[PDB]
């Protein structure tokens, strides 16, 4: 190969500091070190939680950083002892590593491994503790473990699901994070039974993912809620039943729904991040047995709060990470399910754009005048 | 029968107002309306939740009433269209009714009934919206739908489990309460598996039948945990293996357990009530898997809270209300259970004692001097 063992320069965007536009400029990428993988980006999208952490909201927020964590691609090389991919290979990186070792790689109930989480969450690798970024000759930190704002990213082993070769790339770089999150909070976390009562809140892609997964489960009826009614078109396409504007409403929200349901729905989905509405979720689910799954990412420190008597009565709060998909084993199924034409992924990517248009993502992500960019370089 | 058909005249301990010692006196109890049943009570114990209405810390609690809710006893008579027992039938009242018709009896994991609760909670009968007790003409009110502490009481069919008529009255009279909730704590709420790990936060009856049942089911480690050390014998006697006094440690007391047990333990459970020891039971319970259910009742104007983080990364939040148990389905078969040597159902009785001392009885409640202390005629 031309590039393998050397240094590459490409396009990334870099995050110097928090609360700044993003600076879309060369970068310079290390060769993978042992159980590392060199991966060329060629579409990656933008997710809330690269926003999240841009606008200084991060604990573990690590700058200058490239963020990124949507993506999907081509192996182009592997270091020493990689022996699960090759390079031409495609893949998805995953923010939530599997090694199939570790106590919660191993149980059935948990996709948290432990395996490469401590060197991901300060933006380093494993192998040496520091990064594989630099600008003149200055560490660029990584972030999640896949920093995929960039034409070429090097990631852990234990971060590559190998993907159908055939799969179309700029469709599902979204399984990296949002849809999957939302389909496996349906499928893996609340486990919706056929026939239930279904609540979502928060109607971007996350979502959206959960109607659509919602409705593959066999809800009876899904309850899409959102202070923007502009994004209700969409929820119904998804499959949602019914659209609620907490505004259009005196009562708090989570009176409202327990009112339209009697008790509560049997299941509710927090896709925002706001812990207010978290704890909305949890008192309009039924009463008795009603499971409600925190899926968004609140700012750090930020308490959820409730009556024990909530719960006492029956309901269950809980939350999930990357949908409880074991990543390198399940990635691959998603991939499969979408070249069935199972899904309605296609309908989750609303722009097409240059990587150059990186920061203008961002502004309509922040504006809610999209689902998802999708950035190509 | 010389007493269907006409009021009663016997022996109850009244209370006329909170913060005052019962008064042991006679009492005139009506005959069974529609849908009701007179029962003789043969054994009557007391509970934390009798002394906390006593103690004027109910909001609706109402004087002057009738108190009590764990006892069993024999059928007197049955009002009109009662089919489900007849006289002479052995029977325990439950606080919890069981209709088998609402949405809450027909779902497999509620026992929130809502057939009769509306009355119950007011202290009067569903039939005329009216008590069955009085004094000089003057109505004494019902508790809990039971009203124990006389030798007869009237309740609502859907309160009346029918019990196997060889089972000792003097001992199932517990399994209306404390013992059947932490059992079905364990067993319906929880679904504690067979090599796993539990903390139990809280050593009364509730807490030491937790961790009965967290044995029965095959626990491999049981954490029990008090700040009254003296309560550690016969946690260890229950089945506990490590006993832990949170003043002996300088760090919060999730932090201790953690440590223990490096993730938390699979399943935790409090059990007294107390909104920082169930964030603290939550926050100890495993990452990825962890399930937290809480058992005791929280004063008025406490709420828990956590960071949503804690459930992102796995863990769950629910409670129980009476173990879980379908109260005229499943409390038969918890006698029957009992009848088959499989519990520890007689430790927890350490006091046997005559009606006439209910109120010496309360002060050996209140100093904590006994689990459960059973009163007889
Ligand atoms: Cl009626
Ligand atoms: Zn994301
Ligand atoms: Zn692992
Ligand atoms: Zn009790
Ligand atoms: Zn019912």
């Amino acid at each position: 190969s031309e590039t393998a063992g050397k240094p590459i320069e490409c396009k990334a965007a870099i995050a110097w500091e928090a609360k700044k536009p993003l600076e879309v400029r060369t970068v310079t990428v290390a060769p993978p070190g042992p159980g590392e993988v060199r991966v060329q980006i060629k579409a990656t999208a933008l997710c809330q939680t690269d926003a999240y952490t841009l606008g200084g909201l991060d604990p573990e927020g690590r700058f200058p950083c490239i963020l990124g964590h949507e993506a999907a691609g081509v192996v182009e090389s592997v270091g020493e002892g990689v022996t699960s991919v090759k390079p031409g290979d495609h893949v998805i990186p995953c923010y939530q590593a599997y090694c199939g070792e570790c106590k919660f790689c191993k149980h059935p109930e948990s996709n948290l491994c432990v395996s490469v989480r401590a060197f991901t969450g300060k933006g380093v690798m494993k192998s040496d503790g520091k990064p594989r970024f630099t600008v003149d000759g200055k560490p660029i930190y990584h972030f999640m473990g896949t920093s995929t704002f960039s034409e070429y990213t090097v990631v852990h082993e234990q971060s590559v699901a190998k993907i159908d070769v055939n799969a179309p790339l700029d469709k599902v770089c979204l399984l990296g994070c949002g849809v999957s999150t939302g389909w496996g909070a349906v499928f893996n976390t609340a486990k919706v039974t056929a026939g239930s009562t279904v609540a979502v809140f928060g109607l971007g892609a996350v979502g959206l993912a959960v109607i659509e997964a919602a409705k593959r489960a066999g809800a009876s009826r899904i309850i899409a809620v959102d202070i923007d009614p502009t994004k209700f078109p969409t929820a119904k396409e998804f499959g949602a039943t019914d659209c609620i504007n907490p505004k259009d409403h005196e009562k708090p929200i989570q009176q409202v729904i327990v009112e339209m349901t009697e008790w509560g729905c049997d299941y509710t989905f927090e896709c925002i991040g706001n812990t207010a509405v978290m704890r909305a979720a949890l008192e309009c689910a039924h009463r008795g047995w009603g499971t409600s799954v925190i899926v968004g990412v609140a700012a750090a420190g930020q308490e959820i709060s409730t009556r024990p008597f909530q719960l006492v009565t029956g309901r269950r709060w809980m939350g999930t990470a990357f949908g409880g998909y074991k990543s390198r084993v399940q990635v691959p199924d998603l991939v499969t399910d979408y070249m069935s034409g199972a899904t309605l992924l296609d309908k989750y990517i609303t722009h097409n754009m240059k990587f150059d248009q990186i920061n203008e993502a961002f502004e309509l992500l922040h504006a809610g005048e999209c689902l998802r960019c999708v950035l190509t370089f």
